[PDB]
């Protein structure tokens, strides 16, 4: 009970800063307020679905820490099925399509959503990633919601109703519970709009063989007795020399210093001698995570490839209950299934269901998006409501809401005294995922190591090698995406023409 | 150990809620984390101010509850000093008035704001108050700002910059911050624009000789070893046939229910078995708290009266610290002093500085708006910065931003199996206030003694009788008031 740090939470980034420290030769102790390791991702093993990730499943190029750690733990990855034409239903019709967007005919509607994407990337990139409140209109961005921007911005429906599922699939929020600054620096901070969207090329290209709850296991493997299950942690005292852990369960664990690497506002769960000083003590009422169902419906073969399609439906309209689906058969081709999720408002509309009626409905929408009947005879379902978890409190990630990024954003990793904060939320490339996860750990364990005087100030941040497994194509653009007019823009040239 | 019921917290919500259950002859434990009672009241006594309210203070017409709670209590009131003018402070310049708004003279600005007000009250004529997500318009005002709504509403900026003013001093936060819908219901469940904003006849008529910090002083007075100060509630078990509520000095308390009597979000700090239900565990992380400093600078005499001014100060524009300002002088004319506000941003803007910057910040702003070098002498000062307490989260209340009231809000005082949810915050009239503190304690009790089966369905909740010390006087309207058009009205006349 005497260590160098506690680390509290044995997710992916507390259990990467604990195995970083550990590796450098400290003393470190890693409590887990669950009975297993792991957090926002869970691995879910039965005969039916062999395994089946029930959290966070995706990795793809440009996550060079996840993808680092987890070959470094012995997992391999494949591709998620990307084969067969994907579909976007729009108002009770499907259209099947390839590439990063669904292609648009109409050329007033060509240029909108042209502009769009664009727009969005154009604002990102005025948007530091580790300081967005440094953007150079980071008031004005923030106090508006996104919703308030796609009203600015978006001159056709079509556009506007495009860009509203984009928003709720990347933060399973809704377009005005969120800051347009917050959403635009989370976009640019993937990579941007292809980036984050894509599948080939993209965040959702592959998964772990065998799922992603390995690499917190193999982590636990290594550690040994060092992580404490059911642990949660209630009190931190630093007026003393040593600090103090104190769990639920009645332990006293003693430490030099500490790492959080739980969701922000979880921090809410720890009463804190002395207090925090202020900007954290209100940061962390105002830090939400997101909204969602992860869904998963078994078949007895990937009947939609026979289709020409690959499983990926982007669905819009309210009565739809999942709005994003890809293919989750496993790599032999067995264990059929498509992954859908319920985002943001429907979790919580939905989760008044059973789960057989919520079963009976994804299929009746899959029979009509796929005009297959054969997606009515599903042989298994799994699903995890992660809005339930006390221990996450929402997934994928923490949302900011108006005006809370440019007031308290500058706190969200600031060291209080002894305390580091790791945890995905507060990394700066692909926070909000796996790989955001592991920068964290490994930036707080360092930040650590640079206080016990043991490595120099510029080693706290490492740049990360390129995967030689999963490596970046660029994202690239034409000279009529960059050059093209948008529909203001467009009536700008028209009213010039007439004089 | 053993009781009938556990309230967690012994602010006014939890003291209320347990003097009723003791009333009634069960058993209570309040559960307090701090190593005092109150809450978000606190009144601080000393030779220099011989007592401040540091916390909430004011209490008004119209709110019955909180005037018969302190009248039981051996407590009285004194009136707010408004005999003299008060000084909107507008792009530099101090102009002096009298009545619920300063007065406008440019005739579309006039229309304007005239609209603004109207507007806000007629909008809350269709929230109601004990369901403000049954508003017909419910999601559509809920997934708007009140920034968007203002922006909306206000075709010129003088109107604009005033119902800024208005929503940072009613609810401590930035107008992009909040809902619409949540910031409406906030108004018309106080009685609307001119009550909730108003000294005569509304919110800030009145504080108690002696300071607020007193309703929770003497209730605990009565309920003796009853109350348990520094025992922060860490864990709460409803696996059993007792519900079990544990401490963070490791004290075990067993009871029939549980009132949690703590701002909603501060349920965070509670480890429930079972786990909450979904709808709750998220709700707990939607809601914070607004920012404010309260600041209260003393004189040796209420200067500003000699100039035919009450103290009463709205000040607009980005570089004052405080935007808002009554006299806090005692009864007895001496004490003189100023209450003001640091609202918002500018509570966090300007925590960083020191009490003496902020002390002398404060003297040059009302040096200026009082046009009184009298201002820059002060004999003592005394502020709270609410931002800072682990216990409360922020003052005066919570807020709700875009989105959250129409998905959450149903949840808040739903019971979660034999807890039962008090806190000004549950209140449907004058929630935010000590006035929706009682209101809900009370209501939270009874709830209890009805699942006792001590009580009828009928009587959970109760209408209280007129105060006959502070009895309220009718909020009316003129002909052009009710008539005027607003600016794109008379747009469309042309
Ligand atoms: C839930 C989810 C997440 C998700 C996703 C789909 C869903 C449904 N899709 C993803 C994807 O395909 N690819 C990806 O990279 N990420 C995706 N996500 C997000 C991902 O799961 C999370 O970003 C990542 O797992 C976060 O890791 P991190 O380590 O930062 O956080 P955590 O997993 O929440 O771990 C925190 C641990 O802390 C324990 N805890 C909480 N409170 C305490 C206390 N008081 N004491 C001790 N331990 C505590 C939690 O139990 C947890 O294990
Ligand atoms: C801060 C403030 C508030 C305020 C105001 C000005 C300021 C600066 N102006 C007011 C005014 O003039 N007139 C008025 O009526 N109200 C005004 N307010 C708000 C008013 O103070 C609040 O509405 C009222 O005091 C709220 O009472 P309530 O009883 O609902 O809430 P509380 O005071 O926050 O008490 C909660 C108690 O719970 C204890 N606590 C917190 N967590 C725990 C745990 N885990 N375990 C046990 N106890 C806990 C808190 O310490 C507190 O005592
Ligand atoms: C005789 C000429 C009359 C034509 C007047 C043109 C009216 C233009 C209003 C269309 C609003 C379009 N959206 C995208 C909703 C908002 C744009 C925001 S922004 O205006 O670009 O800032
Ligand atoms: C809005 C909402 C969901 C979306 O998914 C894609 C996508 N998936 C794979 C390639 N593009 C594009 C897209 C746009
Ligand atoms: C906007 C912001 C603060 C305000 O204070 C008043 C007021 N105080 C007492 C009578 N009216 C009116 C008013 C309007
Ligand atoms: O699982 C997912 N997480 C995502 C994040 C952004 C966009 C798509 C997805 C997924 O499909
Ligand atoms: O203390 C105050 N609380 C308020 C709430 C609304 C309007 C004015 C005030 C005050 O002056």
């Amino acid at each position: 009970n005497k260590c160098d740090v506690v680390v509290v939470g044995g997710g992916i980034s507390g259990m990467a800063a604990a195995k970083l420290l550990h590796d450098s030769g400290l003393n470190v102790v890693v409590l887990e307020a669950r009975d297993r390791v792991g957090g926002r991702t869970y691995t879910l093993r039965n005969q039916k679905v062999k395994y089946v990730d029930l959290g966070g499943s995706y990795v793809g190029p440009t996550q060079n820490r996840i993808l680092r750690l987890a070959k470094e733990l012995g997992l391999e990855t494949y591709k998620v099925n990307e084969v067969e034409r994907l579909i976007h239903h729009v108002k009770g019709k499907s259209y099947p399509f390839r590439g990063p967007f669904p292609p648009v005919w109409n050329p007033i509607t060509y240029l909108d959503h042209n502009n769009f994407w664009r727009t969005m990337d154009d604002m990102g990139r005025e948007i530091p990633s580790d300081a967005p409140w440094k953007a150079p209109l980071a008031e004005e961005w923030d106090n508006m919601t996104m919703k308030e921007l796609l009203d600015k911005l978006c001159w056709t429906e079509s556009a506007k109703q495009l860009a509203t599922l984009f928003v709720n699939l990347c933060v399973t929020a809704e377009t005005h519970e969120v800051s347009a600054l917050w959403f635009l620096w989370y976009v640019k901070q993937c990579g941007g709009t292809t980036r984050i969207i894509s599948t080939t090329n993209g965040g959702q290209e592959r998964k772990f063989v065998g799922g992603s709850g390995q690499v917190s296991e193999r982590i636990m493997d290594l550690l040994g007795d060092r992580v404490k299950l059911e642990r949660p942690v209630i009190y931190i005292d630093q007026t003393r020399e040593n600090v103090l852990v104190e769990t639920l369960n009645h332990e006293m664990y003693e430490a030099k210093y500490v790492i959080s690497a739980i969701p922000p506002t979880l921090g809410m769960k720890i009463h804190f001698n002395p207090p925090l000083p202020m900007m954290r003590n209100q940061m962390i009422t105002r830090v939400p995570l997101g909204s969602v169902i992860k869904c998963i419906v078994y078949y007895k073969e990937p009947f939609w490839r026979k289709k020409d399609y690959c499983g990926t439906m982007i669905i819009d309209g309210e009565e739809a209950p999942v709005a994003y689906t890809l293919d989750d058969t496993k790599p032999e081709g067995n264990y059929a299934a498509i992954m859908g999720f319920i985002l943001a408002h429907k979790a919580r509309k939905l989760a008044r269901l059973t789960k057989e009626e919520r079963l009976k409905k994804l299929c009746e929408l899959y029979a009509k998006v796929l005009g297959s009947l054969e997606a009515l005879e599903p042989v298994h379902y799994e699903e995890k409501n992660w809005c339930e978890e006390q221990y996450s409190g929402g997934c994928y990630t923490t949302y900011f809401p108006p005006g809370i990024l440019t007031q308290y954003g500058r706190v969200l990793r600031q060291p209080v005294d002894r305390i580091y904060f790791a945890g995905t939320e507060t990394a700066t490339h692909w926070s909000g995922y796996m790989e955001g996860a592991v920068e964290a750990g490994e930036r707080a364990a360092r930040e650590i190591l640079h206080a016990m005087g043991k490595i120099p100030e510029d080693e706290i941040w490492q740049s990360e090698p390129e995967s030689v497994d999963v490596p970046a194509q660029p994202i690239t653009t034409t000279f009529l995406e960059r050059h093209l007019p948008s529909v203001p823009g467009l009536l700008r040239l028209i009213g010039l023409t007439t004089i």
